[PDB]
């Protein structure tokens, strides 16, 4: 059947796989005790946007949800899925005449539906009529909370809609259990996002020299990963921490935009991953901006490295992920101890939640079509009100088919570490004289994407790790990615 | 005083041209009748946003009129200004403790008011109280109709707003007016966004190659703005349109999104312009995709360099734009003709509107902060309603200090020369002999920046232009040319 490619050596992403995706949706509702015989989902696409009140046009970015289901790259469509049968319908937009000149060709609805393999194409502004026509006994429309964001999906909506019976409330659930496992087709396109955002990573370490400012290699990523690896998009906003700013977590935003000059002795924290078809990765490189890890860097890095493999060692099905967070605490609170920055029992600095000093954020999260994806905290997973596991984007237990990140790091926060000296439960295992030196050291993170299987993981990231690896691609001469 | 500024060879941009900008905006209202004591303009920033209901977070990029009064690159914020003094006061949001670890530095309202140079910062959850210790007269909001979008711009509104008397039709078409005029500040800034897009153009006529995909080119022209020139965005979405794509207008699109593969004897028209701090750059470059034209590219290539360069040599105070639309039609007519593509009168082709089958869009448009810039349409300006002249996005005269486009075109689009062709009054005008030849070329348009001066024109771009200039560059050749 038709695939999705972008020529050159990119991937090809049959279409086959949403066609999986809508099967899977399927199967699961018609065991839903509540879903109606004759039952349709309606899903909306997204639209095209401008920015504010001008004609400036925003690159369009599908739906994740409408994505997942249809695949479908062009704005302001519909799709609909016939429970009972399977059998899916896309609506596209009728367009004006003027299309042709302005913006390209008018396709008819048979290229459509031989380029998706959907089982019927019609337009938007018939979707009432068609709809009618099958007699549904309701309309299935997505509406639920992401427990990221907050926010409510948006549900479908359409001219004559008042006139169906519509439930908004069986299906969320039930979509966002079905991305939370990926198929073996969606596990290759994850394969291809972190083989190409790892190749990129490596043209940055090997690209990096003191004296440039961060968003050079942000820059460099991105092209590296549209150029070669057909990536229009990142999966997030880049984030490029030199020195200090390596302990700013989500830093690159507009109010800080990599806009800081690498500088002799800085360490570099890079969290960048591109996206291909809408589907994410999510990879961060700790490295000496410098090319030489000094004893104070290593020590640090270590251990996260440490915290790293002996999470990825322990991950399997049944694995409680609250538990792997808080083995990464004890590994880097015994790694902080034996470098002099603690001193005293770590079941007791554990007891006192030391190590969300160090680790404010979650260890990981799932990660598919969205970097942040859904389905972390289905009903009945409750978020634990303990610092560092409150900011956890799952409670699950591990399965089969999950993708997770797993980004262990340790950080000097100059607010997180005042906290603490003040606090008399906390302070008596600082050892203020050492910590002193790691104030502005910044931090590092090692951050891996992985799929739980039957027996264990499978690691689709594939970056220099250790101190010997990472100098040595710093240190090589290969002119392999060169630019202007 | 200070300035923004990127570091390595980006511009530094004062802050002192905000100011300038507030400041014209008081002169400007304090001379019109409907303006009262007392009053105090009230603009809303922009705000961060998301993808749909995820916590993918969309880079922040300023509204464009706040912008220009402030030069604020934060999401969140509010300005006013005290028409009878010029005071500004900025608003900044209120930060959680915790930005300090995911967001970074919670700056103090001193640090911003440093920073952006402006009278007075406060809290946005304080305007209320601020605006209310001040006693104003009536507030001054914006609200007007965008006339290349027809949206409406967002006015500001705070909780307690309703308070205050507020008058939303007296700022708009002020504010517009003044962008229209550009200040020597802001010319320095546009001088150099034409600068890095020229650099970054020439590097992908160097780097061009038959088998290339379009998307190529797009990466490697944003890799070059951002990295070389500090623009971390586009002014627009890139068009990188080969072969048949060069007669899609606004090519590039999600839904043809660069993705064809250049084969050799295509045209190519690349048409893309790097974003420096909110103002705009847009640059059209045309050219063969194997480096050499052949006869036919030659003469469509040199009928639109022709137009191009009588109406930047005819562009003075006084001239009526459309006049210089119906210039370069003239023109390609003429030279259309010279080429045997057409026969007979070119006055009566002129008089039947021919110019518009083959050059669709207007002849060029107002640039600032958005690249297709406020205020072509005030109040008693009307379009013309022909083909192509209706759409011309103004139909102003030409000021010193205005910025346009020129970008005149030639086109082969199907079903425009098929109603030519369908049409007594214009069907036998065109030589199907000849034209048959030219069906599936796509299109030539060059695209230069330029500033009305009183003597004439300022042109901003930089690029190579004729035949020998296109074909030195792409086979490598170091400013192997002399822009007009
Ligand atoms: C904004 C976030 C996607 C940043 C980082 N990739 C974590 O997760
Ligand atoms: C989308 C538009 C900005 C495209 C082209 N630069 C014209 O104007
Ligand atoms: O937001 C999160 O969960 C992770 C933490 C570090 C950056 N991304
Ligand atoms: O939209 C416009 O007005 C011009 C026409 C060609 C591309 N940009
Ligand atoms: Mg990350
Ligand atoms: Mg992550
Ligand atoms: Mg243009
Ligand atoms: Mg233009
Ligand atoms: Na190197
Ligand atoms: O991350
Ligand atoms: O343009």
């Amino acid at each position: 059947g038709p695939s999705f490619w972008l020529g050159n050596e990119t991937l090809k992403v049959p279409l086959a796989l949403f066609a999986l995706n809508r099967q899977r949706l399927c199967e699961r509702l018609r065991k839903n005790p509540a879903v109606q015989a004759g039952s349709i989902v309606v899903l909306q696409g997204g639209e095209e946007t401008q920015r504010y009140c001008t004609d400036t046009g925003v690159l369009f970015r599908q739906e994740s949800f409408f994505h997942w289901a249809f695949g479908v790259t062009e704005p302001g469509c519909y799709g609909v899925i016939d429970v009972d049968t399977g059998k899916s319908t896309l609506f596209v937009p009728r367009l004006p005449a003027s299309h042709a000149t302005w913006m390209g060709k008018i396709h008819s609805k048979e290229h459509f539906k031989e380029k998706y393999a959907v089982d019927d194409v019609q337009y938007v502004d018939e979707i009432a009529s068609v709809l009618t026509s099958q007699k549904p006994s309701v309309l299935l429309t997505l509406r639920g909370v992401n427990t990221d964001s907050g926010s409510v999906c948006r549900e479908a909506s359409f001219d004559g809609i008042s006139k169906f019976e519509v439930n908004n409330t069986i299906l969320h659930p039930e979509i966002v259990e079905c991305r939370v496992f990926k198929t073996d087709m969606e596990l290759e396109v994850l394969r291809y996002t972190n083989k190409i955002s790892s190749e990129a990573h490596r043209e940055v370490m090997k690209a990096v020299k003191v004296g440039m400012k961060e968003y050079e290699l942000e820059s460099l990523f991105e092209h590296y990963c549209y150029s070669r690896g057909g990536m229009r998009h990142s999966s997030y906003t880049c984030i490029c921490g030199s020195g200090e700013n390596s302990a700013v977590l989500h830093y690159g935003h507009a109010g800080a935009p990599n806009d800081r000059t690498i500088q002799n002795g800085d360490m570099c924290l890079f969290d960048m991953g591109g996206e291909y078809y809408c589907f994410a990765s999510d990879i961060t490189c700790s490295f000496p901006a410098n090319g030489k890890f000094t004893a104070d860097q290593k020590a640090v890095y270590e251990a996260v490295l440490r915290s790293s493999r002996a999470v990825m060692g322990a991950m399997k099905p049944g694995v409680w992920w609250p538990d792997m967070h808080r083995l990464a605490d004890r590994i880097h609170l015994e790694e902080l101890a034996h470098m002099g920055i603690l001193s005293g029992s770590v079941d007791a600095m554990v007891q006192a939640h030391l190590g969300a000093v160090f680790m404010p954020h979650g260890l990981g999260h799932f990660l598919g079509i969205d970097v942040h994806d859904v389905g972390g905290y289905p009903e009945g997973v409750e978020r634990i009100d303990e610092p560092g596991l409150r900011s956890l984007r799952t409670a699950r237990h591990l399965q089969p088919g999950m993708v997770l990140t797993v980004e262990p790091g340790i950080y000097f926060i100059d607010h997180l570490l005042d906290e603490a000296l003040a606090d008399p439960a906390r302070a008596s295992f600082l050892n203020r004289e050492v910590l002193q030196r790691f104030r502005g050291f910044g931090g590092v993170r090692i951050e891996e994407d992985v799929v739980v299987t039957d027996s264990g993981i499978e690691l689709l990231t594939c970056v220099p790790r250790t101190v010997e690896e990472i100098e040595a691609c710093m240190a090589g001469c290969d002119k392999a990615f060169t630019p202007f």
